[PDB]
């Protein structure tokens, strides 16, 4: 019941967020190659040396230009493999930026690693320090508004688990997907990039 008017609050705020979301290709290039900047030159992404990255479907924030400074400076690059079924995925590590377009792809178009192919998950050999975190919308205080199906939220309980430290997560979010407020439950991330 309050867990309710909870779901109505994010429901709605995907729906007006969708909207303002679904900014011409050109703008949504722009504002990508500005936070690729900020994120090269930012010292959790410099520092940082097992990085997890998501691979940008069109309302989001592209990826690729980091991912291509992400194999220059012999980071060890992963990428998320969800499963349908439930909640679960892990990160699975990819080795080149050209592999990305070998690989099959989703109902939602997104390429990952299929069933027989068998991947170095990141949790099996030290975790993450960095986790780029994808979002429908965050707020400056620090929430995010997932796609509803809890995959980030409880990758990042696993990943408190199997490391010492907790992996920083750095949102990458459009000028369009920041929020005054965004209705909660579970997670915060550390920090949100944009404008
Ligand atoms: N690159 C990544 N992709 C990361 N990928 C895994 C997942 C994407 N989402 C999912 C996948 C299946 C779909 C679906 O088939 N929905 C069904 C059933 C869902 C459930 O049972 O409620 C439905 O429509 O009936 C919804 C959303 N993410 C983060 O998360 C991050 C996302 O923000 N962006
Ligand atoms: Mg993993
Ligand atoms: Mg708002
Ligand atoms: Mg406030
Ligand atoms: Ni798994």
């Amino acid at each position: 019941m309050a867990a309710a008017a909870v779901s109505s609050a994010k429901r709605s705020l995907r729906g007006e967020l969708k909207q303002r979301l679904r900014m011409s290709a050109e703008e949504r290039l722009r504002q990508s190659r500005v936070l690729s900047q900020k994120v090269i030159a930012h010292s959790e992404y410099q520092k940082s040396k097992r990085i997890s990255i998501f691979l940008s479907m069109q309302d989001e924030i592209e990826t690729e230009e980091i991912i291509k400074d992400i194999f220059q400076r012999g980071k060890i690059c992963f990428i998320p493999r969800y499963r349908f079924q439930s909640n679960h995925m892990d990160m699975v590590r990819i080795e080149s930026p050209e592999e990305i377009s070998l690989l099959p792809k989703t109902s939602w178009n997104i390429p990952q690693p299929g069933e027989g192919d068998v991947r170095e998950e990141a949790l099996s050999t030290g975790g993450l320090d960095l986790i780029f975190m994808p979002g429908l919308g965050f707020d400056k205080h620090g929430n995010r508004l997932g796609r509803g199906k809890g995959y980030y939220d409880a990758y990042l309980k696993r990943c408190l688990q199997h490391q010492e430290v907790k992996p920083y997560t750095l949102a990458l979010a459009f000028k369009e997907q920041i929020c005054l407020q965004v209705p909660v439950n579970d997670m915060k991330v550390d920090e949100v990039l944009y404008e």
